[PDB]
């Protein structure tokens, strides 16, 4: 998990560049879906917002479009979220996998 | 009002996993439709360069057949935009009853 995690990576400050590449990729990756998620998180604020203030001037299919972009955006943003999870999972057990082998078994 | 239009929007936001399939056709039919239409969109932006970087060597029968040609990609586009606007106007009548059950449920 996380502590597990932490204690990995505080015990590769001694050679960080010698930190596996399959976790500097999950670690990497990870960074840059919570910032697409947190992207799509303000784009439906705004989205949210915009209809909101406008509504009343809005026509059914100018109001559909308007829906149109927020569902997109509400369900891309589930689907990051979603990816966020899977990704966490994997890169704790491959964390796991690891120390299970280096300090568990010591190598 | 707003808080009400909030409301609502929250309600519809929150049932997108399952809406009635009516819904669900009808929105994914919107995102083929729209598909198309960016696709010719991008086609005449094309064509339209070309014409202006190429116009000085084209002659008066090939200058007509590239516009001619940006003719039928712009009427299919409107044909598209058009067709867009039906759908969405008998689509905002099966979002409008959707929220009416939803909440009524919720209630």
């Amino acid at each position: 998990g996380a502590m597990a995690t932490a204690m990995y990576l505080e015990h590769y400050l001694d050679s960080i560049e010698n930190l596996p590449c399959e976790l500097q990729r999950n670690f990497q990756l990870m960074r840059e879906l919570d910032q697409r998620t947190e992207d799509k998180k303000a784009e439906i604020d705004i989205l949210a917002a915009e209809y909101i203030s406008t509504v009343k001037t809005l026509s059914p299919d100018q109001r559909v479009e308007r829906l149109q972009k927020i569902q997109n955006a509400y369900s891309k943003c589930k689907e990051y979220s979603d990816d966020k999870v899977q990704l966490a999972m994997q890169t704790y057990e491959m964390v796991d996998k690891h120390i299970r082998r280096l300090d568990a078994d010591l190598a």
